[PDB]
């Protein structure tokens, strides 16, 4: 695949520090849609602002867990079909959690703002194009989570 290598190519300088990049990812998230704010609960409490989200070690655990999902869909680009069940129970969590699905729309808003930042000049829109396309089937195989 010529597409595959794209993904493959960019993703390795953002992969060498997730939390940093995915601290990018959800500022600009939040920036985008702040209701989704509320959604993370940890002890009992919700975060007043977004700079608040960034001083709870719960929230920057979830951030690896996001970018951990990411690499696995790079790792499994080619094929993607090997990740639905996973994908789909996640969908599955995230609906229980009271997030809509249409919100990942702006977290995917929010993935290519992070990679547009890093990659500066070697955003190719072929670079766009390919992983529009791949979060595009990720979300796919999530959005079954939600009684289907
Ligand atoms: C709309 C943005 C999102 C919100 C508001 C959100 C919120 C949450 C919440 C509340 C949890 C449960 C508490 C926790 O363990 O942190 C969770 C877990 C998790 N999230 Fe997200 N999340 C979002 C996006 C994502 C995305 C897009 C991915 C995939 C790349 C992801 C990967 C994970 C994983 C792997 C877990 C652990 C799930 C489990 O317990 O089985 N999150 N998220
Ligand atoms: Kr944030
Ligand atoms: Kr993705």
């Amino acid at each position: 695949r010529p597409e595959s290598e794209l993904i493959r190519q960019s993703w390795r300088v953002v992969s060498r520090s997730p939390l940093e990049h995915g601290t990018v990812l959800f500022a600009r998230l939040f920036a985008l849609e702040p209701s989704l704010l509320p959604l993370f609960q940890y002890n009992g409490r919700q975060f007043s602002s977004p700079e608040d989200s960034l001083s709870s070690p719960e929230f920057l655990d979830h951030i690896r867990k996001v970018m951990l999902v990411i690499d696995a869909a790079v790792t499994n680009v080619e094929d993607l079909s090997s990740l639905e069940e996973y994908l789909t129970s996640l969908g599955r969590k995230h609906r229980a959690v009271g997030v809509r699905l249409s919100s990942f729309s702006t977290v995917g808003e929010s993935l290519l703002y992070m990679l547009e930042k890093s990659l500066g000049p070697d955003f190719t829109p072929a670079t766009r194009t390919a992983w529009s396309r791949l979060y595009g089937a990720v979300v796919q195989a999530m959005s079954r989570g939600w009684d289907g």
